[PDB]
């Protein structure tokens, strides 16, 4: 199909799309507060990164200290004990968000990297809450950014997410190997291969001078009826599949053009020494995190996974990223 076939399927799949964070945002803080009442509340996670809130995500929380949002650009520690603080504070949240709302589910997870709080109430009211910790803020910040520059580009990582948790791509999914956030890194290393996108460099973002909750960011459809659409992810597509190396190249937003395997020591003999979250880490699809230290966003991305990947991608041309019937 033609790119404006694509675009043309694709801005009809988002129609029922187009036809609110506050009060959540406030619940939460009812409850950090009970807890803490110098404790800071920020969002992150996609209603950050798009300045829209979609049904069927989530909402991303961070609990700060003062002294944490000051130290707008510090790194966030991966040791056991900055681990042992924040599920320490998460309990107690845990705790009076199950006083507050009896009806909700608050799960604490701890099969994670990071201590983190899941609440599902019902009304399709999800979130995930974690503690003391920048990077979320940042990265979304830094993508956000990366989106405001360039708006109408935030259709083909809406597009992209969309079609990852349908092909059974996306980590939420069973067998999955790469999370939303992933695919946006994908998208927008894409974007400033292609130069739709001018080059932000990670350092510049400091938490600081990041708004708590930031405000909305109008999304109108694409009104070409969706050719750019329809021709960004075709390119899109065929860069992943015939321009990228995987086998050679790390998907990176910490430099402009292009990052080795070699550099970072991402390679074969890395792997047999690298663990992370107590499994192994692989170094097949290689995708750069812009602030942890050492994290390959797609470490979960077997050599399976990454045959899966390659087809879907090719799939995805013939289909209009599942949107064809
Ligand atoms: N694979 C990963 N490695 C490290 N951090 C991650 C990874 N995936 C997600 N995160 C963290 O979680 C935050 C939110 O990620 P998530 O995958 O939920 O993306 P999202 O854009 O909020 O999409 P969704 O609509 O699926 O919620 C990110 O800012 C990032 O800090
Ligand atoms: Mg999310
Ligand atoms: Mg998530």
């Amino acid at each position: 199909p033609s790119p404006a076939v694509v675009g043309r399927s694709l801005v009809n799949s988002f129609k029922q799309f187009v036809s609110h964070v506050d009060a959540t945002y406030r619940l939460v803080l009812d409850c950090v507060a009970a807890v803490d009442p110098l404790m800071r509340l920020y969002t992150f996670g996609s209603t950050v990164v798009y300045g829209v809130h979609e049904k069927g995500s989530d909402v991303d929380f961070v609990v700060l200290n003062k002294t944490d949002v000051e130290d707008g650009k510090g790194g966030d520690a991966a040791t056991q004990v900055a681990k042992g603080l924040q599920a320490d504070i998460l309990a107690k949240l845990a705790r009076v968000i199950r006083q507050k709302h009896l009806s909700w589910n608050v799960e604490e997870v701890r099969r994670t990297r990071v201590p983190v709080v899941r609440v599902k109430g019902g009304g399709a009211v999800d979130f995930d809450i974690t503690a003391y910790r920048r990077n979320g803020v940042r990265n979304s910040a830094l993508l956000r950014a990366y989106f405001e520059q360039n708006p109408p580009c935030r259709w083909l990582s809406m597009s992209i997410k969309r079609w990852s948790k349908q092909t059974g791509l996306n980590a939420s999914v069973i067998g999955g190997s790469i999370t939303s956030y992933g695919f946006n890194l994908m998208v927008v290393y894409y974007l400033l291969q292609r130069n739709h996108l001018q080059f932000v460099p990670p350092s510049t973002i400091d938490v600081s001078r990041v708004e708590p909750l930031p405000p909305h960011l109008p999304l109108e459809e694409p009104a070409d009826e969706g050719l750019e659409l329809g021709t960004q992810v075709l390119d899109f597509l065929h860069f992943f599949l015939h321009e990228f190396d995987s086998d050679k190249q790390v998907i990176s937003l910490n430099r402009p053009g292009i990052t080795t395997k070699e550099e970072l020591d991402w390679t074969k003999s890395a792997e047999d020494f690298a663990r992370m979250n107590g499994e192994k880490v692989h170094y097949q699809w290689c995708i750069e995190d812009p602030y942890e230290l050492n994290l390959n966003v797609g470490r979960n991305v077997t050599p399976l996974k990454r045959d899966f990947l390659r087809r879907h991608l090719e799939k995805a041309r013939d289909t209009a990223l599942l949107t064809i019937v």
